[PDB]
């Protein structure tokens, strides 16, 4: 019932493929080439002119924090209650923005912004330290104490930027923990370790 | 119980007042001045450096979609189901992503930008008139029979687009009824023609 279209690429989609192999359910890649997506027709069919596109049965969906809250909502992944929702989008939305930051950076300015990007980080991670701190000393999730789409979401944003800056958790006890803690989870480790994830590259124009 | 800590713009706040407003409920607006924003200390204490900040009850929440999302979740401004919850997440952070583009052309390239900007306008408004066209011929709401969250969202990208380029939506005859007749919701025309709304500033830097 789900289908996963897009690029050759973990990217936009790690997050949800990480929440779904965690969460036992089986999907299909369908992947897209770069000469595919230059012919322009499948593009043009897409809402806003961007991957990733995902199914549901009949129901279309782009946008990948569109997904997330779809399958967050689907699969009881948003929190116990209406407060904790909302604290749940409060951390989605501040991952996103760190991840256009890092997209940013990777596709326009790698090799001049590196620098810069690795010196403003540990104010850009900050806010997440502080979460967890104020969530059972930062020992379950990011919100609560079951799983959330945002986790997913975040563990991602964390991974990409541990191979980006190596080192740069070391700053922050509570991420560093949280990254171990939720990477040994057992369907997640295994999907982790799996060529499916492991022989994608992170970006398309690998740089990392 | 609720609070809006906002600069004296209409900005990112705009689309949840009107919300609130429409939805016949009571807000506190607590101002921010630029001194008070550069004395540096509001800022500090704001979980990602930002404002909006939100209170309601003794929830505290950043991230004006968030925000958004928050009312949509407790006011039943969220679709029928999570099928249209859903898309009216697709739709929002549609409205999100044109919004960026929006600010950074009034704050960073202004006078430079303006022109192209204008030209991909139309391109960058078709998917929502599609949108339109495909939920009951365009006649109720972004997605579903009833108000939602993108409702407001959408309205004000769309306000804020015929001052930036007047006749925008001349060419969407789906886009151009919904605003009137949104537009004309009793208690949300009496906000948008009130002194709250009308003597606030699009942005904060006099450009629009
Ligand atoms: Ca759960
Ligand atoms: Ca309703
Ligand atoms: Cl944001
Ligand atoms: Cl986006």
């Amino acid at each position: 019932p789900y289908t996963v279209v897009y690029f050759p690429v973990r990217g936009r989609c790690a997050a949800l493929r990480m929440l779904l192999a965690d969460q036992g359910q089986s999907w299909k890649e369908e992947v897209v080439t770069v000469e595919t997506w230059q012919e322009g027709s499948l593009k043009a069919s897409c809402l806003y002119g961007q991957l990733p596109k995902f199914q549901d049965g009949d129901l279309t969906l782009y946008q990948s924090n569109t997904i997330l809250r779809h399958l967050g909502r689907t699969l009881g992944l948003y929190g116990k209650d209406q407060q904790e929702a909302a604290l749940v989008d409060m951390v989605n939305d501040g991952v996103e923005d760190l991840r256009c930051k890092y997209i940013s950076l990777i596709v326009t300015n790698y090799e001049a912004g590196k620098d810069d990007y690795v010196k403003a980080l540990p104010g850009q991670l900050k806010p997440f330290e502080t979460l967890l701190s104020q969530n059972q000393g930062g020992k379950t999730f990011i919100v609560g104490d079951q799983i959330s789409f945002a986790d997913y979401n975040l563990l991602d944003l964390l991974l990409i930027h541990e191979v980006l800056a190596p080192g740069c958790l070391d700053a922050f006890p509570l991420l560093s923990a949280y990254v171990g803690r939720l990477s040994a989870r057992p369907k997640l480790k295994a999907f982790l370790a799996s060529p499916e994830y492991v022989n994608l590259p992170i970006n398309g124009n690998g740089k990392q």
